[PDB]
Protein backbone atom coordinates (compact mmCIF):
# COMPACT_ATOMS: atom_id res chain seq x y z
CA UNK A 1 0.00 0.00 0.00
CA UNK A 2 2.68 2.59 0.39
CA UNK A 3 4.05 5.13 2.69
CA UNK A 4 3.36 8.49 3.67
CA UNK A 5 5.49 10.94 4.78
CA UNK A 6 3.93 13.71 7.31
CA UNK A 7 5.09 15.97 10.04
CA UNK A 8 2.53 17.16 12.85
CA UNK A 9 3.47 20.19 15.30
CA UNK A 10 1.62 20.23 18.84
CA UNK A 11 1.10 24.16 19.83
CA UNK A 12 -0.13 23.35 23.46
CA UNK A 13 -0.34 27.03 25.46
CA UNK A 14 -2.37 27.67 22.10
CA UNK A 15 -4.50 24.55 21.49
CA UNK A 16 -3.41 24.27 17.40
CA UNK A 17 -2.20 21.07 15.85
CA UNK A 18 -0.41 21.83 12.77
CA UNK A 19 -0.23 18.97 9.96
CA UNK A 20 1.96 18.56 6.67
CA UNK A 21 0.97 16.10 4.29
CA UNK A 22 5.04 16.13 2.88
CA UNK A 23 4.89 13.21 -0.08
CA UNK A 24 3.68 9.79 -0.51
CA UNK A 25 6.01 7.16 -2.33
CA UNK A 26 5.74 3.31 -3.54
CA UNK A 27 2.11 3.70 -3.85
CA UNK A 28 0.13 0.71 -5.57
CA UNK A 29 -1.05 4.93 -12.41
CA UNK A 30 -3.37 6.26 -9.63
CA UNK A 31 -3.74 10.06 -8.94
CA UNK A 32 -3.65 10.80 -5.25
CA UNK A 33 -4.70 13.05 -3.34
CA UNK A 34 -4.76 13.01 0.60
CA UNK A 35 -7.84 13.67 2.97
CA UNK A 36 -7.34 14.49 6.77
CA UNK A 37 -9.75 14.29 9.28
CA UNK A 38 -9.81 15.44 12.69
CA UNK A 39 -11.38 13.41 15.42
CA UNK A 40 -12.43 14.34 19.20
CA UNK A 41 -13.19 10.83 20.95
CA UNK A 42 -15.26 9.55 17.55
CA UNK A 43 -16.67 12.47 16.78
CA UNK A 44 -15.07 14.28 13.20
CA UNK A 45 -14.62 17.31 14.03
CA UNK A 46 -12.33 18.56 11.08
CA UNK A 47 -11.49 17.76 7.64
CA UNK A 48 -8.66 19.04 5.04
CA UNK A 49 -7.62 17.83 2.01
CA UNK A 50 -4.85 18.16 -0.76
CA UNK A 51 -4.53 19.06 -4.34
CA UNK A 52 -4.24 16.15 -6.55
CA UNK A 53 -0.97 14.63 -8.00
CA UNK A 54 -2.16 13.19 -11.31
CA UNK A 55 -0.93 9.78 -12.54
CA UNK A 56 2.06 8.82 -10.28
CA UNK A 57 3.06 6.05 -7.77
CA UNK A 58 5.07 8.91 -5.83
CA UNK A 59 3.82 12.58 -5.01
CA UNK A 60 5.31 16.11 -3.33
CA UNK A 61 2.35 17.11 -1.71
CA UNK A 62 3.68 19.76 0.80
CA UNK A 63 0.50 20.76 2.31
CA UNK A 64 0.60 22.37 5.80
CA UNK A 65 -2.42 22.28 7.21
CA UNK A 66 -3.44 24.19 10.85
CA UNK A 67 -5.91 22.56 13.38
CA UNK A 68 -8.16 24.25 16.58
CA UNK A 69 -7.87 21.66 19.17
CA UNK A 70 -11.32 22.34 21.53
CA UNK A 71 -9.51 20.51 24.59
CA UNK A 72 -7.08 20.81 26.99
CA UNK A 73 -4.85 18.22 25.60
CA UNK A 74 -4.48 15.48 22.32
CA UNK A 75 -5.41 12.42 25.06
CA UNK A 76 -8.82 11.97 23.24
CA UNK A 77 -7.51 13.59 19.77
CA UNK A 78 -6.76 10.85 16.96
CA UNK A 79 -5.90 12.17 13.14
CA UNK A 80 -7.00 10.01 10.23
CA UNK A 81 -5.13 10.47 6.70
CA UNK A 82 -6.63 8.87 3.65
CA UNK A 83 -4.67 8.27 0.43
CA UNK A 84 -7.41 8.55 -2.20
CA UNK A 85 -7.11 8.11 -6.07
CA UNK A 86 -9.03 10.89 -7.67
CA UNK A 87 -10.97 9.42 -10.20
CA UNK A 88 -13.79 10.87 -12.55
CA UNK A 89 -17.10 9.42 -13.12
CA UNK A 90 -16.59 7.14 -10.06
CA UNK A 91 -16.61 7.29 -6.38
CA UNK A 92 -12.60 7.81 -5.43
CA UNK A 93 -10.90 4.96 -4.14
CA UNK A 94 -8.56 4.92 -0.62
CA UNK A 95 -5.16 3.59 -1.70
CA UNK A 96 -4.32 3.56 1.79
CA UNK A 97 -4.86 4.40 5.24
CA UNK A 98 -2.85 5.81 8.31
CA UNK A 99 -4.39 6.90 12.01
CA UNK A 100 -2.06 8.83 14.62
CA UNK A 101 -3.82 8.85 18.45
CA UNK A 102 -3.13 7.82 21.33
CA UNK A 103 -4.59 3.99 21.12
CA UNK A 104 -3.26 3.47 17.46
CA UNK A 105 -1.79 0.49 16.87
CA UNK A 106 2.03 1.16 16.08
CA UNK A 107 3.39 3.37 14.12
CA UNK A 108 0.73 5.99 14.21
CA UNK A 109 1.05 5.29 18.26
CA UNK A 110 4.76 6.20 18.41
CA UNK A 111 4.83 9.76 16.31
CA UNK A 112 1.42 10.74 18.40
CA UNK A 113 3.48 9.95 21.62
CA UNK A 114 6.59 11.94 20.73
CA UNK A 115 3.80 14.70 19.30
CA UNK A 116 2.49 14.78 23.10
CA UNK A 117 5.94 14.89 24.68
CA UNK A 118 7.65 17.29 22.82
CA UNK A 119 4.81 20.28 22.40
CA UNK A 120 5.83 23.06 20.28
CA UNK A 121 8.79 20.80 18.06
CA UNK A 122 7.33 19.47 14.55
CA UNK A 123 7.92 16.23 14.08
CA UNK A 124 7.92 14.01 10.50
CA UNK A 125 7.95 10.42 10.03
CA UNK A 126 7.22 7.76 7.67
CA UNK A 127 4.70 5.68 7.89
CA UNK A 128 3.47 2.24 5.84
CA UNK A 129 -0.04 2.60 4.65
CA UNK A 130 -2.90 0.54 5.74
CA UNK A 131 -6.19 -1.19 4.22
CA UNK A 132 -8.98 1.77 4.19
CA UNK B 1 -10.12 40.43 1.37
CA UNK B 2 -9.43 36.61 2.09
CA UNK B 3 -7.20 34.87 4.42
CA UNK B 4 -3.28 34.32 4.65
CA UNK B 5 -1.20 31.05 6.72
CA UNK B 6 2.34 31.98 7.50
CA UNK B 7 4.84 31.05 9.86
CA UNK B 8 8.02 32.69 11.28
CA UNK B 9 11.17 31.32 13.06
CA UNK B 10 12.88 33.87 14.90
CA UNK B 11 16.61 32.40 15.12
CA UNK B 12 17.21 34.91 18.63
CA UNK B 13 21.20 33.67 18.53
CA UNK B 14 21.65 34.58 15.60
CA UNK B 15 19.52 37.50 14.27
CA UNK B 16 17.57 36.09 11.66
CA UNK B 17 13.73 35.90 11.15
CA UNK B 18 12.86 33.02 8.58
CA UNK B 19 9.42 33.92 7.11
CA UNK B 20 7.22 31.00 5.30
CA UNK B 21 4.47 32.52 3.35
CA UNK B 22 2.23 29.12 2.74
CA UNK B 23 -1.04 29.90 0.83
CA UNK B 24 -3.73 32.18 0.62
CA UNK B 25 -7.60 31.37 0.25
CA UNK B 26 -11.27 33.29 -0.34
CA UNK B 27 -9.23 35.64 -2.52
CA UNK B 28 -11.74 38.08 -3.87
CA UNK B 29 -9.37 35.40 -10.72
CA UNK B 30 -6.23 36.86 -9.70
CA UNK B 31 -3.17 35.76 -10.79
CA UNK B 32 -1.91 36.33 -6.75
CA UNK B 33 1.74 36.79 -5.27
CA UNK B 34 3.12 37.84 -2.19
CA UNK B 35 5.57 40.46 -1.25
CA UNK B 36 7.27 40.60 2.12
CA UNK B 37 8.88 44.10 3.30
CA UNK B 38 10.94 44.02 6.60
CA UNK B 39 10.69 47.46 8.35
CA UNK B 40 13.50 48.64 11.29
CA UNK B 41 11.40 51.11 12.97
CA UNK B 42 9.88 52.59 9.73
CA UNK B 43 12.81 52.07 7.39
CA UNK B 44 12.33 49.10 4.94
CA UNK B 45 15.51 47.06 5.28
CA UNK B 46 14.89 44.21 2.97
CA UNK B 47 12.37 42.78 0.71
CA UNK B 48 11.21 39.27 -0.71
CA UNK B 49 8.39 38.43 -3.53
CA UNK B 50 7.29 34.68 -3.79
CA UNK B 51 5.93 33.36 -7.34
CA UNK B 52 2.77 34.11 -8.86
CA UNK B 53 -0.21 31.64 -9.18
CA UNK B 54 -2.10 31.99 -12.12
CA UNK B 55 -6.62 32.74 -11.99
CA UNK B 56 -7.30 31.21 -8.65
CA UNK B 57 -9.17 32.32 -5.25
CA UNK B 58 -6.67 29.72 -3.33
CA UNK B 59 -3.33 29.35 -4.12
CA UNK B 60 -0.56 27.33 -2.37
CA UNK B 61 3.23 29.13 -2.27
CA UNK B 62 5.49 27.34 0.44
CA UNK B 63 8.07 29.72 0.13
CA UNK B 64 10.77 30.09 2.90
CA UNK B 65 12.90 33.75 3.09
CA UNK B 66 15.53 34.39 5.81
CA UNK B 67 15.75 37.78 6.64
CA UNK B 68 18.89 39.36 8.41
CA UNK B 69 17.50 41.22 11.88
CA UNK B 70 20.49 43.90 12.39
CA UNK B 71 19.81 44.37 15.82
CA UNK B 72 19.38 42.67 19.23
CA UNK B 73 15.58 42.00 19.28
CA UNK B 74 12.74 42.29 17.31
CA UNK B 75 11.26 44.75 19.54
CA UNK B 76 11.31 47.78 16.45
CA UNK B 77 10.89 44.66 13.73
CA UNK B 78 8.18 44.21 11.56
CA UNK B 79 7.13 42.40 8.71
CA UNK B 80 4.60 43.45 6.41
CA UNK B 81 3.20 41.04 3.75
CA UNK B 82 1.07 42.34 0.59
CA UNK B 83 -1.23 40.40 -1.78
CA UNK B 84 -0.72 41.21 -5.36
CA UNK B 85 -2.32 40.62 -8.33
CA UNK B 86 -0.18 40.28 -11.44
CA UNK B 87 -1.70 41.93 -14.25
CA UNK B 88 0.59 42.64 -17.40
CA UNK B 89 0.12 46.11 -18.74
CA UNK B 90 -0.78 47.79 -15.61
CA UNK B 91 0.29 48.19 -11.88
CA UNK B 92 -0.70 44.77 -9.85
CA UNK B 93 -3.30 45.61 -7.29
CA UNK B 94 -2.96 45.31 -3.69
CA UNK B 95 -5.44 42.28 -2.86
CA UNK B 96 -4.83 42.48 1.16
CA UNK B 97 -2.35 43.42 3.52
CA UNK B 98 -1.11 41.65 6.56
CA UNK B 99 1.17 43.81 9.19
CA UNK B 100 3.62 42.18 11.78
CA UNK B 101 5.17 43.75 14.84
CA UNK B 102 5.07 44.85 18.16
CA UNK B 103 2.27 47.48 17.92
CA UNK B 104 0.28 45.85 15.36
CA UNK B 105 -3.40 45.69 15.82
CA UNK B 106 -3.93 42.04 16.56
CA UNK B 107 -4.00 39.36 14.39
CA UNK B 108 -0.28 40.69 13.44
CA UNK B 109 0.24 41.54 17.08
CA UNK B 110 -0.24 38.05 19.23
CA UNK B 111 1.49 36.21 16.31
CA UNK B 112 4.09 38.56 17.12
CA UNK B 113 4.38 38.24 21.03
CA UNK B 114 4.49 34.30 19.96
CA UNK B 115 7.69 34.79 17.71
CA UNK B 116 9.25 37.00 20.65
CA UNK B 117 8.37 34.81 23.35
CA UNK B 118 9.43 31.27 21.94
CA UNK B 119 12.46 31.81 19.88
CA UNK B 120 13.81 28.70 17.55
CA UNK B 121 9.98 27.32 16.93
CA UNK B 122 8.51 28.23 13.95
CA UNK B 123 5.00 29.16 14.22
CA UNK B 124 2.18 29.15 11.72
CA UNK B 125 -1.36 31.15 11.62
CA UNK B 126 -3.79 32.49 9.56
CA UNK B 127 -4.61 36.12 9.42
CA UNK B 128 -7.45 37.89 7.61
CA UNK B 129 -6.00 40.35 4.83
CA UNK B 130 -6.91 43.48 5.42
CA UNK B 131 -7.11 46.85 2.61
CA UNK B 132 -3.90 47.89 0.92
CA UNK C 1 28.61 29.00 -8.46
CA UNK C 2 25.39 30.37 -6.90
CA UNK C 3 23.86 29.45 -3.28
CA UNK C 4 21.97 26.88 -1.95
CA UNK C 5 18.87 27.46 0.92
CA UNK C 6 19.02 24.16 3.18
CA UNK C 7 17.13 23.24 6.57
CA UNK C 8 18.44 20.62 9.01
CA UNK C 9 16.51 19.36 12.29
CA UNK C 10 18.96 16.59 14.41
CA UNK C 11 16.09 14.49 16.49
CA UNK C 12 18.50 13.49 18.97
CA UNK C 13 16.58 11.08 20.87
CA UNK C 14 15.44 8.68 18.03
CA UNK C 15 18.52 9.38 15.62
CA UNK C 16 16.78 10.43 12.74
CA UNK C 17 18.41 13.90 10.82
CA UNK C 18 15.75 15.60 8.50
CA UNK C 19 17.00 17.70 5.58
CA UNK C 20 15.15 20.19 3.45
CA UNK C 21 16.80 21.47 0.01
CA UNK C 22 14.51 24.31 -0.32
CA UNK C 23 16.34 26.48 -3.13
CA UNK C 24 18.54 27.43 -5.35
CA UNK C 25 19.59 30.64 -6.50
CA UNK C 26 22.96 32.77 -8.80
CA UNK C 27 23.32 29.27 -10.53
CA UNK C 28 25.76 29.79 -13.40
CA UNK C 29 20.08 27.91 -18.62
CA UNK C 30 20.63 24.66 -16.51
CA UNK C 31 17.81 22.24 -15.45
CA UNK C 32 18.73 21.69 -11.76
CA UNK C 33 18.38 19.01 -9.62
CA UNK C 34 20.10 18.30 -5.77
CA UNK C 35 21.29 15.08 -4.41
CA UNK C 36 22.29 14.32 -1.15
CA UNK C 37 24.84 12.10 0.28
CA UNK C 38 24.91 11.34 3.74
CA UNK C 39 28.51 9.77 4.88
CA UNK C 40 29.76 8.04 8.49
CA UNK C 41 33.57 8.96 8.73
CA UNK C 42 34.14 8.12 5.20
CA UNK C 43 31.27 5.55 4.28
CA UNK C 44 28.53 6.72 2.31
CA UNK C 45 25.22 5.06 3.96
CA UNK C 46 22.56 6.96 2.30
CA UNK C 47 21.83 8.67 -0.63
CA UNK C 48 18.66 11.22 -1.76
CA UNK C 49 17.39 13.32 -4.96
CA UNK C 50 15.29 16.06 -5.71
CA UNK C 51 12.93 16.02 -8.91
CA UNK C 52 14.29 18.53 -11.31
CA UNK C 53 13.37 22.31 -12.06
CA UNK C 54 13.97 23.04 -15.89
CA UNK C 55 15.57 25.72 -17.60
CA UNK C 56 16.43 28.00 -14.62
CA UNK C 57 19.25 29.80 -12.53
CA UNK C 58 16.67 29.93 -9.54
CA UNK C 59 14.49 26.92 -8.45
CA UNK C 60 11.88 25.80 -6.12
CA UNK C 61 12.36 22.76 -4.42
CA UNK C 62 11.01 22.04 -1.14
CA UNK C 63 11.85 18.62 -0.50
CA UNK C 64 12.22 17.44 2.94
CA UNK C 65 13.83 14.00 3.64
CA UNK C 66 14.51 11.68 6.52
CA UNK C 67 17.95 9.98 6.92
CA UNK C 68 18.63 7.28 9.56
CA UNK C 69 21.82 8.01 12.08
CA UNK C 70 23.39 4.60 12.76
CA UNK C 71 25.13 6.29 15.74
CA UNK C 72 24.51 7.78 18.63
CA UNK C 73 25.63 11.39 18.06
CA UNK C 74 26.62 13.18 14.94
CA UNK C 75 30.24 13.62 15.73
CA UNK C 76 31.48 11.21 12.07
CA UNK C 77 28.38 12.33 10.18
CA UNK C 78 28.59 14.63 7.22
CA UNK C 79 25.90 15.84 4.56
CA UNK C 80 27.04 15.98 0.87
CA UNK C 81 24.89 18.67 -1.30
CA UNK C 82 25.12 18.30 -5.17
CA UNK C 83 23.63 20.79 -7.21
CA UNK C 84 23.38 19.48 -10.77
CA UNK C 85 22.11 19.92 -14.28
CA UNK C 86 19.84 17.20 -16.10
CA UNK C 87 20.92 16.96 -19.26
CA UNK C 88 19.91 13.99 -21.52
CA UNK C 89 22.19 11.91 -23.41
CA UNK C 90 25.70 12.98 -21.00
CA UNK C 91 26.55 12.74 -17.90
CA UNK C 92 25.01 15.54 -15.63
CA UNK C 93 27.71 17.90 -14.91
CA UNK C 94 27.95 19.33 -10.80
CA UNK C 95 27.19 22.40 -11.15
CA UNK C 96 28.22 23.48 -7.54
CA UNK C 97 28.83 21.27 -3.91
CA UNK C 98 28.36 22.12 -0.20
CA UNK C 99 29.44 19.92 2.50
CA UNK C 100 28.00 20.62 6.28
CA UNK C 101 29.84 17.88 8.96
CA UNK C 102 31.91 18.63 12.03
CA UNK C 103 35.26 19.15 10.27
CA UNK C 104 33.60 21.17 7.16
CA UNK C 105 36.03 24.30 6.37
CA UNK C 106 33.21 27.51 7.12
CA UNK C 107 29.16 27.97 6.02
CA UNK C 108 28.91 24.17 6.33
CA UNK C 109 31.06 24.19 9.68
CA UNK C 110 28.56 26.93 11.48
CA UNK C 111 25.22 25.57 10.61
CA UNK C 112 26.83 21.95 11.58
CA UNK C 113 27.46 23.24 15.06
CA UNK C 114 23.97 24.90 15.39
CA UNK C 115 22.43 21.84 14.22
CA UNK C 116 24.33 19.78 17.19
CA UNK C 117 23.47 22.22 19.50
CA UNK C 118 20.25 22.44 19.19
CA UNK C 119 18.51 19.08 19.07
CA UNK C 120 15.25 19.27 17.92
CA UNK C 121 15.21 22.73 15.97
CA UNK C 122 15.37 22.96 12.02
CA UNK C 123 17.47 25.94 11.21
CA UNK C 124 17.67 27.35 7.96
CA UNK C 125 20.70 29.08 5.85
CA UNK C 126 21.83 29.82 2.43
CA UNK C 127 25.54 28.29 2.24
CA UNK C 128 27.78 29.85 -1.17
CA UNK C 129 27.79 26.66 -3.23
CA UNK C 130 31.62 25.42 -4.42
CA UNK C 131 32.99 23.91 -7.46
CA UNK C 132 32.27 19.75 -7.39
CA1 LIG D 1 -2.58 21.48 28.25
CA1 LIG E 1 -7.26 8.07 -11.27
CA1 LIG F 1 -10.24 -1.34 1.34
CA1 LIG G 1 18.73 39.23 22.02
CA1 LIG H 1 -4.32 39.19 -13.08
CA1 LIG I 1 -6.78 49.71 -1.27
CA1 LIG J 1 23.11 11.14 21.79
CA1 LIG K 1 20.30 20.77 -18.98
CA1 LIG L 1 34.28 20.72 -11.17
CL1 LIG M 1 12.52 3.72 0.15
CL1 LIG N 1 -12.36 12.45 -0.14
CL1 LIG O 1 -13.58 10.93 4.67
CL1 LIG P 1 -16.11 18.07 9.91
CL1 LIG Q 1 -16.48 14.58 3.87
CL1 LIG R 1 -5.75 24.85 7.29
CL1 LIG S 1 -1.20 16.09 25.12
CL1 LIG T 1 10.86 8.10 9.44
CL1 LIG U 1 -12.04 28.11 5.84
CL1 LIG V 1 5.27 44.19 -5.86
CL1 LIG W 1 6.11 47.24 -1.75
CL1 LIG X 1 14.99 47.17 0.71
CL1 LIG Y 1 10.11 47.60 -4.26
CL1 LIG Z 1 6.04 23.10 -2.51
CL1 LIG a 1 15.69 34.56 1.30
CL1 LIG b 1 12.53 39.94 20.70
CL1 LIG c 1 -4.47 29.79 12.78
CL1 LIG d 1 20.48 37.73 -3.09
CL1 LIG e 1 23.17 12.30 -9.54
CL1 LIG f 1 26.83 11.19 -6.03
CL1 LIG g 1 24.05 4.56 -0.27
CL1 LIG h 1 24.67 7.04 -6.77
CL1 LIG i 1 13.26 10.43 2.74
CL1 LIG j 1 25.75 15.55 18.01
CL1 LIG k 1 21.25 32.51 5.88
NA1 LIG l 1 -9.92 23.10 12.53
NA1 LIG m 1 -14.47 10.46 -8.32
NA1 LIG n 1 17.68 40.27 4.66
NA1 LIG o 1 1.62 44.73 -13.72
NA1 LIG p 1 18.46 6.85 5.56
NA1 LIG q 1 22.40 12.94 -18.17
Amino acid sequence: RGELLVSLCYQSTTNTLTVVVLKARHLPLSDPYVKVNLYHAKKRISKKKTHVKKCTPNAVFNELFVFDIPCESLEEISVEFLVLDSERGSRNEVIGRLVLGATAEGSGGGHWKEICDFPRRQIAKWHMLCDG
